[PDB]
């Protein structure tokens, strides 16, 4: 009755009007679902349902879940539901797996995220019933529904300045762990250690996209330091400390150990523990510390047990606040790099950071890790997972 | 370990362009769970998780959920997330809390579904990167997002036409499933019925909004058959056999037998059957079929042991499809009326038929009731609910 | 009988802002003018040697307004047409272009009014072409952006018009007065029909309605009521939704042509051109404009302020109204006699053609001589017309 | 009591979504009218109105011409308005001016026109009152309010098709027209013909904009061959055989030839015939053979007097049309090409056309020109000039 992850995909990270910018979220996703049910050979009719996170639905059409199962080639039988906890909704998707197959509802859930910013549309709230008089507003979804708190329409980096201030979190510190997530992620891309885990997307001339578009491998700390504040006048938080508006999508496998075994798929993780918390919306980024705390209790592990912390790089204050929190090794801290380097197309980021994970493992044979991300409005999310041996 | 419905609650439901069309589904949310919890004196430290279902999110703002939680007067430290199984939504909100309540996720969890037609915006896809040339569409969202089909981009007024061709329904039959739904809900209203599961919302323009104003209690079958086919020019369904673009909210306390008794809450029902599943994306209508079955088949019931079926009205055609595929009497199908009348604000929907269920079965004594909704893609999904004894 | 005269001028009744025209294209509006000056003047519509519209928020009316009224308007696709714009100068301009027209020979005979419908305006996405890329965005509403907003400030002409009431003294209580003295006026000139000889009904198809009385105006206004406003373009200032006029509808339309050509085709000429002024001002002080106008047209005319025995002067505000009659020192019983925008409303682009519409009948009923028509112009411009009754 | 055209300047022309794509219309106008009057010298008391041609005025700020004069350095004492006739627009400012003049309400005008297809807006006609429900459309504005025709909806090049048909104008016919507006263009322009008339525009690094950049020298009548009809299925008009979405501006002075002389001006040409015509909006293309004809009879000339002929290239088709209506040889027809090379910025064009013609008549000693557009709904304007020595 363990709860494992099998066969974890991806696609490539675009960038900010980058090479995704024309192709659907959902059209993404289903990339990836069709991707992994050829490579698995796993029957069709033995998925019970899809579960996607997805953050700026404006405009996605009709359940973002069920598109991403239908055009993936499941069977119309198999069911489909889109769920958004905002930047924690990848990781949310797969929760809500877990708690499907531990409550017999499900036996086999296909699990994970969407997003594409350039694909949000423009909102007009004014135009059903009119603006009468006067200039009005066209809103932008990927402000108004994803990265802008509801309660004040701050920007979330907005926001993180006064997390930056609580915890005296220099501009220097964040420029050098922004350079550090650039340089770490450069070199784990340059050895091929992300070919595994991705799945190449044709763009129609076709253009095959397979490689992670949005890091920048030449960022220094000297670089970083010459930016000037994105979201206060006074402030510590840059385009080059915070990730950028990405596109991409992630799914994998959730069933117990033996349905697993049973229908010939290779396990990576398994579920050891699981952290839902919430705090203050204007301390968001603090978030995953409560819930690091509640998937480790669940796991019966200290974090000197832990061999990886994969904590979403929403801006380069979240990641230093939360490492220094909970006193982990800065080298077991986003080993490989994070967002910063390789994008957070929001309601994907926490189904790739678990895919990350899961590949990561496997050519480490390191055996735990957590997974956790902080979360706009002030949630936080969190997974402790162990290698499965093959 | 009986997981149980508390305190069911529900605003009146708005017309399209009526009341509550300048009260955003965050705030109709809100107003609900800031009641349930005066009235249930439940301690908002003993709440695990807020789930709300909302199938328009667009222009809502970040995770409508949270805004209901952190509105709703829960403490910062109560999680919140949004789910989307389009029609379903709002009975989907209280399957999420039964499913992290049996895995151990949480003890308590505050579920229902919030909509509203009118708030919802319309959308320029061209607007970010440019229409360059040439005029372009700003979409409504609640076409968009809500009722048009993903696959084909049709109403799903227009799909459902395929169902009535398919079973013969006839625009005879629809009109008086629809006049029956008018005329049963208007008796209901006027008997006081809905009068204890509504929490009635002040307007500041202050009115106190606090009936049902969807509804039309004169419609007539005769009255009927005089409209035009609203979805095909050869077609059977109509603005009086189909619903209206409405607004509400709805929300219950999900939690074990065990926890309510302990937290002095007085249960409503309980979960027996749980059912999911999907069809043809063009014949959703025919969704609730094997969800119903599904859902009986957990409960280990036959359709014969129901005393009432509360199956959505998304259209008079879908609802006489499942009450006559699973050979339901028709005075135990949609008792009190259904969407025709009060209407049918999407993600909401599934947590009032529960609402109007948990008040029904109290008033009656009747035992055993099935929800259960049509979803727009080709889902269904049904619970099976028996009737709690006050303690 | 090479002087230059107006003949068969004629309006629609003026619609109020979301009011009874708001469906209706100015471009309609115009039509149905020209197709009832038509069918009462009997004028061959091959003798129209072109038709010039006023039109200020041309945004959304499609190709060049006037050729719209003119074809729709039921003349042969053989008359020429263009479209003018001097702002709320407009609907005047037109018949000036005319004027030109004829005593330079390009013309014998226009159809010369304007056109405009405030509703009708759409709203603009500059941003839409080429992209908003990240962040919101405006939609900006063309009645501001086109028409009512400075172009070089982005300022309200109600915003400028400040800057005029403390140059000139012009107090809130003078405003309030003025306006509802227009109001006043206007109510008790339409329960006396003097407006229905003027004014063209419009079937408006909903059942239909018939448009057949101005609806803009508040017979019930008082002093009292309008101290009691607050102001609508400074948070300390005078201006304010009662001493203004609204957002409204409307089109106007009459023949010019020389006193011998009306005569020859058997029209019935109301008013001569005796006088035109066009003059410019500092941008910011607008209101001030018809001042050195008036002095152009009078000057054209050899009459003075005192030979007049009406001023129709448009109340873009209470406050250029008394701005300039109190500069001209013209009596209060001689400044817009019958009431003003403020009570019937301000159709930018057909005020001007508005404006000598009443002028034509009232000198008819009155048996008053001499008039002049004027009109302050957003941007800094004026423009007047003295004008002389034609004896039958 | 000659009218004369004294000191004819324009803008480079830009390309759609080219270097003046952020630069308005009322701009480049300023910008030649200040010109205009450093050159002179002419004393900015002495302009007794600026007239400005402008068709989309959609979203330009309250009167376009009011915004060339004041921020083209002109006093604000001196009085300013726009007009319509569409593509006629620019040369109608100049017919107001002449108008202005001989009816004794102005001595000087600065007359032309401005336009900018990629700063037109997009119109939301639903968004005042609103949708309600169901999908709504944005508009175009350069179609609504400029390319579309009023009464159909249909776009002007559609409404061409029906020209086509009617004067039987082969697609092969367009091609070659339009090859040749290409070929005469670039070699009018490599030859440094150009350079007299145009002022040059700074953009903010920079972009010096000197030089006309909407034209394509390496268009052969084989590479047109190969590209679809843009209005209709079986169609002859073509992306190659039309003119773009262009910007630019153009203005002159307008006054008596004993003013300009007086105000030591160097006169251009004279206004020697005016013609306005009007013709079934459908078959517009065919406004300027009237037109024209009605400016030849002011001035008491022959077509066969006529040194040249400069109409706009609306389409190749509607040049095609008009010079083979009028029996005009080819070689005195656009001689230096047209829009279809230089572009057609709709409200600017007339007063680009004169311009040319201004300047290309002092190169090459021509006495005689015929200036004429067509105009969208069913128009045509000519004016008949004669070279001043
Ligand atoms: C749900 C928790 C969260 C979050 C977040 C975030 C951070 C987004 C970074 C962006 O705001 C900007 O830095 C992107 C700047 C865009 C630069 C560009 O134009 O591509
Ligand atoms: C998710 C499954 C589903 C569904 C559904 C549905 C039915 C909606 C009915 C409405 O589309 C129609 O009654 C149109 C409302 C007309 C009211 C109006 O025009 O103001
Ligand atoms: C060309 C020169 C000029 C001018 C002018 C003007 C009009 C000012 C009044 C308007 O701006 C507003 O008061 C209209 C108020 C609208 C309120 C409403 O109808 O809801
Ligand atoms: C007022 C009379 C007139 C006219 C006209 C015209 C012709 C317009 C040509 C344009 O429609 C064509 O260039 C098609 C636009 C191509 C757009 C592009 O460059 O992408």
């Amino acid at each position: 009755d363990e709860i494992v992850i099998s066969s974890a995909l991806r696609t490539p990270i675009g960038a900010f009007s980058g090479t995704l910018k024309d192709t659907p979220a959902a059209a993404l996703g289903a990339h990836v679902v069709k991707t992994l049910l050829e490579r698995t050979g796993l029957a069709p009719e033995r998925v019970d349902e899809v579960v996607m996170g997805n953050v700026l639905q404006a405009g996605n059409g009709m359940n973002v879940a069920r598109q991403v199962a239908v055009n993936g080639g499941l069977p119309v039988a198999v069911p489909a539901h889109t769920v958004n906890r905002v930047c924690g909704s990848g990781a949310q998707a797969v929760v809500t797996a877990y708690a499907q197959i531990r409550s017999g509802l499900s036996n086999l859930v296909i699990a994970g995220g969407v997003e594409n910013m350039d694909q949000a549309p423009y909102l007009m709230p004014s135009l059903r019933h009119g603006a009468r008089m006067g200039h009005t507003q066209a809103l932008d979804a990927l402000l108004r529904d994803g990265l802008n708190d509801a309660f004040s329409d701050q920007h979330s980096g907005w926001h993180t300045e006064d997390l930056v201030a609580k915890y005296e979190v220099s501009r220097e510190a964040q420029d050098r762990f922004a350079a550090t997530s650039q340089q770490r992620f450069a070199a784990a891309q340059a050895a091929g250690w992300f070919e595994g885990e991705i799945v190449p997307v044709t763009i129609t001339g076709e253009t095959v996209f397979a490689k992670d578009e949005a890091n920048r491998p030449d960022t220094t700390e000297a670089g970083l330091a010459k930016l000037r504040p994105a979201f206060r006048k006074d402030g510590t938080i840059t385009a080059g400390n915070a990730p950028g508006l990405n596109a991409g999508a992630a799914a994998m496998i959730v069933s117990s150990h033996a349905t697993a075994t049973e229908l010939g798929l290779q396990p990576q993780l398994v579920i050891r523990g699981i952290g839902v918390a919430a705090v203050e919306p204007g301390l968001f980024g603090f978030g995953p510390v409560p819930a690091i705390k509640l998937a480790l209790a669940q796991a019966q592990w200290q974090v000197q047990d832990v061999d990886r912390f994969e904590v979403n790089e929403a801006f380069a204050a979240v990641g230093l606040v939360v490492r220094d929190e909970l006193g982990i090794a800065p080298e077991r801290f986003n080993v490989d790099g994070g967002a910063i380097a390789h994008g957070h197309p929001i309601g994907a980021t926490g189904a790739i950071l678990l895919t990350k994970v899961a590949h990561a493992l496997r050519r480490t044979s390191e055996r735990r890790a957590v997974v956790s991300l902080c979360i706009g409005g002030g949630q936080g999310i969190a997974l402790a997972l162990e290698r499965v041996k093959l």
